[PDB]
């Protein structure tokens, strides 16, 4: 997984982004986008992975939400927008060590990724009041899983860590920066007292009196409680520098495989959402470490990259401020390999979800947009420079699209006596043209790959 963080005063419009890459250990898994309305929430929770077993609230708020179509291993909403224009994004896998694990190992039926969206979103009505409920119910549960979690609102962005199987700290990001982080922790300096900042009670105890801290002065959070591992290198680091060289070229160093690259990051510009999915997306682009590029084959592996074969999701949650509460907030959402698909700003404010985006099965079917999408991603791979510039022609006139029909349907919010009706119409007219322009793109690939097949023999006249 992949995240990007950006404050109010960072974004081009005045909104919060909290973004994510869902990337699983498959290369597919089918998702779902789903409205939970209250009606349909458990007050009795128990996960398949863990059997962690968590009593709920009666008063669960409507929620977005990304759930695994195979519930094998439980539901996995990934991330959503409340009733209450509070985002929430779990997880983001980080990294641990061996003496903080010593001190509060794991918990084997505690809570997971699985399950941390459903416990913790529907019941809060601040990211401050998410970071504080995550906190909470740690420490009653436990947790068998090292995770970064984030949290906004129409104010704030919230950055969440958990530490050792009941340990937590938290960040709140300067509303001018923005946050790139990878699958390891990413906290690094850290004021206990600041107005930004909230964690276990007793964790600067916990750090005094087991002699955690390396440091000789302060406190770095991932320095205490984290890795700076060689594997750290090749598989987190460069996705970190890579997008901080896209966001604040004049502030980062050659280096993609420094160990204290800054978590919090002031951009030489306001950041746009085409911004986010492009990172988002990435392959270390007009480097050597470019999968599809020019560099040797030791080089073309080495790193991790950012747009992966197993994005299972990709979700950008928006909480706008330039628009009435009822339409901002926002989930931008795609499925399969990032290369070849684009975000779509469905509005939040919605009991039910676009056909193309709610119904895939186990089942493979071309009319549902995980599978469209993942085959496209697939087939593009097969001849990147090929491709790409259709890819491009596409990703352009697409978002061109989305735009019109929000600036459209904002535009005319004024009045409407059913909103939710108002907006899911609003995002039927968005997934209808999504699926009508990923199809034509992959048509466009099928027809003039079909004629770069190496089954083939032309006649030149």
């Amino acid at each position: 997984c992949t995240s990007i963080l950006v404050g109010k005063k960072a974004s081009i419009d005045g909104s919060t982004l909290i973004s994510r890459n869902d990337d699983g250990h498959e290369a597919l898994d089918p998702q779902r986008f789903v409205v939970v309305n209250p009606e349909d929430q458990p007050r009795d929770y128990t996960s398949v992975i863990s059997k962690v077993n968590v009593k709920l609230p009666d008063d669960p708020q409507r929620y977005t939400s990304i759930p695994n179509s195979i519930l094998t291993n439980g539901i996995w909403p990934a991330a959503g927008i409340n009733s209450s224009n509070v985002a929430m994004s779990a997880t983001e896998t980080i990294t641990t060590n061996s003496r903080v694990q010593g001190l509060d190992p794991f918990v084997e039926n505690g809570l997971g990724e699985e399950d941390l969206v459903t416990v913790v979103l529907p019941y809060v009505k601040s990211a401050r009041e998410g970071v504080k409920r995550l906190g909470s119910l740690l420490e009653e549960y436990g947790t068998y899983e090292p995770n970064g979690i984030s949290f906004a609102d129409n104010e704030e962005v919230w950055w969440l860590e958990t530490i050792g199987g009941h340990h937590w700290a938290a960040v709140r990001i300067p509303d001018d920066a923005y946050v790139v982080a990878p699958n390891r922790m990413n906290i690094d300096q850290f004021d206990f007292d600041s107005d930004d900042t909230l964690c276990s009670s007793d964790l600067k105890d916990l750090i005094d009196n087991n002699n955690l801290n390396p440091d000789f002065e302060n406190y770095n959070l991932r320095h205490i409680f984290g890795s700076a591992s060689i594997k750290d290198t090749v598989y987190n680091n460069p996705r970190t520098w890579y997008g901080q060289k896209f966001f604040s070229p004049d502030d980062t160093a050659d280096d993609p495989m420094e160990q204290d690259l800054p978590f919090i990051c002031h951009a030489n510009r306001k950041i746009s959402v085409e911004d986010v999915k492009f990172v988002l997306s990435s392959h270390f682009e007009n480097t050597k470490y470019d999968v599809y590029g020019s560099g040797s084959q030791s080089d073309k592996t080495l790193f991790r990259p950012i747009g992966i074969n197993r994005n299972h999701n990709v979700h950008i949650l928006q909480i706008r401020n330039n628009v009435p509460t009822e339409i901002a907030g926002i989930h931008w959402l795609a499925y399969g390999a990032n290369t070849f698909n684009t975000v779509v700003p469905f509005y939040a404010n919605v009991n039910d979800t676009p056909v193309q985006y709610k119904n895939a099965t186990g089942k493979f079917d071309l009319n549902n947009m995980y599978w469209l999408s993942c085959t496209t991603a697939l087939l593009g791979d097969t001849d990147y420079d090929f491709y790409v510039d259709m890819r491009n022609d596409y990703e352009l006139d697409a978002m061109s699209a989305y735009r019109k029909i929000q600036n459209d349907t904002d535009a005319d919010i004024s009045g409407q006596k059913d909103i939710e009706k108002y907006l899911e119409n609003a995002n039927k007219k968005l997934a209808d043209v999504a699926f009508e322009k990923q199809n034509k793109l992959l048509g466009d690939m099928v027809t003039t790959g079909s004629n770069n097949m190496k089954l083939r023999y032309n006649l030149n006249d």
